[PDB]
């Protein structure tokens, strides 16, 4: 059964999810609560229609890092809809360590900003942070990475006709009082929310002063004189209800940027992708069994299916959407990537959104491939993802390895998601080749120094190459470091899809062009 | 003597650069050219017009990192005259070991870029790499800024019609191919340059064939039979020869977006600076006194002299070019942000480029400037910042602390380059404010707790965060990792920001637009 | 006014102008060039904007409030409304001081009243009319869906005095 260790992995995500999503330790949801907030999750699932799904986005950042003290780093981010419109949603979550801004807090933040620019989307920031972890402080705040871009990417987003408006529920400092201050509309509860570029603690230590958090930046201040905001809400509950009645003056939506229909259900569950993909990448498998499962009616009408055949070219629709599907079948060759290339012009010309499925090994390795020109003939197909103007997908479903990862849309591609199952590995190559390859290298220098090793000496120096691929590969440790948007269940995959080309259908497409094809 | 000061940082930072400059030790630089190739900095130089100056970036990124075991991130990167045209130069350095890629090197690369995207500057990749630091593949390899996004960049600079050029001198290999494959046109040299996807190990680990790698990818390989390359070169300098014969067929420049002047010289010698600026930052002086030394015939209209007074804000020039120059002068007040707000936007609808002169320890504190609005005051400032459609300039000077580095337009705000001077420091907040605050919450606790400090315990509790504050904010550890694209003797401010007003000039300018102001 | 700029609401200017506040202290406080920077976001939005005057229209007021050198798309007056460059009270007192250094005030006082008469105002096409205020809602109902076709302009303002 590869079903039961999917449905293993599965179990495991879940659990992993429900703690992350409890934020703090019980001790720190009491304190939070305890004074009439609501908690963060509340916060958010309060802010959203009834009904409304909620498309979470990196919620097992910072897992394993920072000896595990802040979960989901600390921060909650995701697209809902509030008052009909489809908002980016961005909420510190101050039952983790006071929603201090980690390394990884200031890039899932970030990332967040980038989705709503991309697809543009409202943003929502929901304020409740303490400031940033001074420890790490080289790692949060001066780089074109760090804390200062979300300010950038304020104001350009505003410049756009992105809104931008902020609630502050909790505390607001130092430059984390830009978030406020730089929304074009900003809520503030009175006798909890506070604002103020310099806090407490440094207006004693510069001038003596003792003054309280309220007095200094509360509310009333704000809302009644500085005007550093512009709604004064009586609680947590009535600030959500404020954003919500400014998030229905709204102006215009921009049209669908293609023809969605009415969606068709598969002919097959979906938990049977469980028992058709080996959550071994090595194990080999059709992946025409993923393709048929997914899509609307389980049709699709397959471009070059007797050609260049470890590649695997579709057209089809997923909730109505129509797509493009572009799925490894094996190593890659030239023709595979010919295949790719001219399949990605036609999507491209027929404002058809690309959904990449990697399970990429490599290319094909020896002589005659590198002299039948296997380079440029996957230079034509990463210049075609690259330069392609419809959005793209990318699932990681198996493995992500070298320059496979780059032809087949990888995270440097800015596809406007990109999501991994429980069974994925991602890295500059696979851990069974690399520890083989540098295996390979070493066995070499060893016999040409007249020292060679034994076959448990080679054995001995592979296992570590193995637990260090397996340990940087696998999905909790990217999804920590938000090289991926998060890990989903396989079964989810088509749900997740269709709600984000949902998303992405409201953004107006840029011309075709592309770079020089080296022929 | 400021000055002895001064001269003396200056005295370390060419040291630096000139062992940096050297590349790989001696042995490393002797097996380089012991088979007929010219080193690293000698393949730049003879690329180069004859009288070209060299704007170099980041030549001592990982300058303390990785034990020291690649001096400049083993990569040469700047921006010179090939054929009159400037161009963007990135050069792998074979003698840091063999042009490996640490994290840095891909960052180093990545910056190269974004500065060719910017300025609308050819690209000439001269290529010898061994491939990716492994034991830290996981910052080299899978997420937005790593390894896979230099072909993104490669193949929509192309689109835009920026020249992609590579020659390939060395060692190319897995993903490193992608460099001259997606260049629009590449040079190869006859038994020495080699290109393959999957190397020689490779090879013999998966099929167990034996090949060199001349048969694998050598020169006459790719230039007779797969067409990965287009030129194929004798040697080094035949190589480089026909890189300046393609950079004259390059198409028409866009005419410069303002109107140059015949440059007057200053009526001060520039080392004067050493004498005029502390190098302590926390030492007041009149920022007026560098203002003067810096522009042509020492000349400036200043703008709002009289009000917000610790802000500068003059029209002049440099080179011929015009700027607008903002300069802290002391502490940022409300009247200080709006001044600079408005300056701002003088600048922006002028076509006059901004140079930010970055001295900066925060804002005024206190419940009257947080009741006065200084939040939203600031907040205007770094929305003209952020918005303005003029080329900027930074250079830090002394202080670039907390949210005045984002009033200031640090990093996240995109300047066109920015550069540090040897006194300079970099940190979410001044060192000695650091201490001094943290002291002050941590003494509270203490009393708190009934265990109250004595002024020893205070001072032993201050050193460590002092030391942090000194290590993680100089001048070497924030170039190190490419936080700025140099660190620059004062005294070459005025020609470096001349150099680059000059490379600004010719890439269209935005339509004028700003984020929503909060009044 | 930026806010509905951007997010495309039309504007509805509801005119009762009791001057701008008067001292040392609001001079000083920047009072000019903060009416300035509503002026300027008046004049360039690039929305519909529509103005009734339902009671006083005076001075730099009118200005700051959209009045008909704004360019709003229609500018109707309520009955009751007034609209002159200042009181009548205020121009007598200012031309009499400079006159001395009360049969003098009468005319003057006077022509405020006649000038400023709404009738007088309709008769010269100020306004695009005097309405019942009663019929507000529907005049403003039915301007707002006539405005609706029109292409809207970019975004974009003169400089802000910060």
């Amino acid at each position: 059964s590869f079903a039961d260790e999917h449905r293993r992995l599965v179990a495991e995500l879940n659990n992993k999810l429900a703690a992350a999503a409890l934020g703090g330790n019980e001790r720190a949801r009491k304190r939070h609560v305890s004074r009439g907030k609501l908690l963060p999750r509340e916060r958010v699932d309060r802010l959203l229609d009834p009904g409304s799904p909620f498309l979470e986005l990196a919620p097992l950042a910072a897992g394993g890092m920072y000896g595990d003290e802040s979960p989901g780093a600390g921060i909650i981010t995701g697209i809902g809809r509030v008052s009909g419109r489809q908002c980016v949603i961005v909420a510190n979550d101050a039952t983790v360590k006071g929603g201090t801004y980690y390394p990884m807090t200031v890039k899932k933040h970030l990332r967040a900003q980038e989705v709503a620019l991309q697809n543009m989307l409202p943003c929502i920031y929901l304020v409740d942070s303490g400031g940033a972890f001074l420890p790490r402080q080289d790692e949060v705040f001066p780089d074109r990475e760090h804390f200062g871009r979300i300010f950038y990417n304020q104001a350009t987003m505003s410049a756009k006709g992105i809104p931008q408006v902020a609630a502050v529920l909790g505390s607001c400092t130092a430059g984390g009082a830009y978030v406020p201050a730089m929304s074009d509309e900003a809520v503030i509860v009175r006798e909890q929310g506070t604002i103020f570029l310099g806090g407490p603690p440094l207006v004693k230590a510069a001038t003596g002063e003792i003054v309280s958090a309220e007095e200094l930046g509360g509310g009333d201040l704000h809302s009644r004189t500085s005007g550093v905001t512009d709604h004064l809400a009586d609680d947590d509950e009535d600030a959500l209800r404020i954003v919500r009645a400014i998030a229905d003056t709204f102006g215009p939506c921009e049209p669908a940027q293609w023809d969605v229909r009415r969606s068709v259900e598969p002919k097959y569950p979906q938990a049977e992708l469980y028992d058709v993909v080996p959550p071994d990448p090595r194990v080999p498998y059709d992946v025409h069994e993923v393709v048929v499962r997914i899509v609307d009616g389980s049709e699709f009408s397959e471009f070059k299916a007797k050609y260049g055949k470890t590649l695997v070219t579709a057209f089809a629709r997923v909730h109505g959407h129509p797509v493009g599907i572009v799925a490894n079948n094996g190593v890659l060759f030239s023709e595979s990537a010919l295949k790719g290339a001219h399949f990605i012009e036609l999507c491209d010309k027929r404002k058809i959104p690309l959904l990449f499925l990697q399970n990429i090994a490599g290319f094909m390795v020896g002589r005659d491939y590198e002299a039948g020109g296997i380079a440029k003939h996957g230079a034509k197909m990463v210049t075609a993802v690259a330069c392609a103007r419809v959005p793209k997908l990318t699932v990681v479903i198996g493995g992500s390895y070298g320059a496979g990862n780059y032809s087949m849309c990888g995270r440097a591609y800015s596809p406007r998601f990109l999501w991994m199952w429980p069974n994925a590995r991602i890295s500059v190559m696979g851990g069974e080749q690399a520890a083989s390859v540098l295996a390979t290298v070493r066995g070499e220098q060893l016999s040409a120094a007249g020292t060679p090793w034994s076959p448990d000496e080679e054995e001995a120096f592979k296992a570590p190459i193995r637990a260090q691929y397996e340990d940087q590969g696998n999905p909790y440790y990217s999804t920590a470091r938000l090289w991926d948007d998060g890990i989903i269940d396989p079964a989810d995959t088509r749900t997740v899809v269709g709600l984000a080309l949902s998303l992405c259908a409201h953004a107006p497409l840029d011309q075709v062009g592309y770079g020089v094809f080296r022929m």
